[PDB]
């Protein structure tokens, strides 16, 4: 698997739930396909930086807060 | 033209120079093509998370340190 990929998709899912959105909601807000979002949270697709940027825009989260959460996630141990 | 992508490739170049590596060096260390590295640094290639992970491994930088630098860059 890709370790980093699983951390990124974890944080996408986490913010999604915090915002109270479904996968369809995120698809709609991103201009992305439902299956692609579904696939990303399943880690069964690779994700470009441009798609990530479309996802952050769909989530309505700033770059900084997103990466700050990623760091927190990468650090959580045991 | 993608803002985030330009920030990412900026930090790749920055760390590359800090480590004293040429693009060929990075290509060799990443198992990526010269042209791909070259393209990434001019913002003319899109890059997946897996490629980014290959790149960080070639630069011998940890995930945290890389994204810490990315945040710094974005806030500049």
């Amino acid at each position: 698997e890709s370790f980093l990929l699983s951390k990124v998709s974890f944080v996408i899912k986490k913010i999604r739930l915090e915002k109270g959105m479904t996968q369809e909601d995120l698809a709609y807000k991103s201009n992305l396909d439902r299956t692609y979002i579904s696939g990303i949270e399943r880690n069964s697709r690779n994700l470009t930086i441009k798609s990530l940027e479309l996802i952050m825009k769909g989530l309505e989260v700033s770059d900084v807060v997103f990466f700050e959460m990623l760091i927190k996630e990468i650090l959580k141990h045991d």
